DNA sequence: GCGCGTACGTGCGTTTAAGCGGTGCTAGAGCTGTCTACGACCAATTGAGCGGCCTCGGCACCGGGATTCTGATATCGCGCGTGATCT
């Protein structure tokens, strides 16, 4: 699978939420794993609100 | 506004433990050196996401109907008071 949101196994954008925390001035540099955590909360939040 | 009653406040006595000074021990926070692997950066490219258009059906509108339901009165039942009868 491409997507890195596939590898993660979400609906939610991996990708998008790499480069977002990157053009945010958050920090200097930003891990591999912190869009997927971020990316898998978000998900979680928003199918507990839908729900 | 009035009246009650009781529950905090003020004060004195007793008790507890906070506080201060002192010494000891070591746990971990900080610093230093070294090294590796993770991420930024770059290039290529292709595919996921977005704009737009179309179809349709979920829901907003309107009309008619069922359903509470809120308030009063009144009827009926129950309770209290007064009158009549019996003991």
């Amino acid at each position: 699978a491409k997507t890195r949101s596939s590898r993660a196994g979400l609906q939610f954008p991996v990708g998008r939420v790499h480069r977002l925390l990157r053009k945010g001035n958050y920090a200097e540099r930003v891990g591999a794993g912190a869009p997927v955590y971020l990316a898998a909360v978000l998900e979680y939040l928003t199918a507990e609100i839908l729900e």
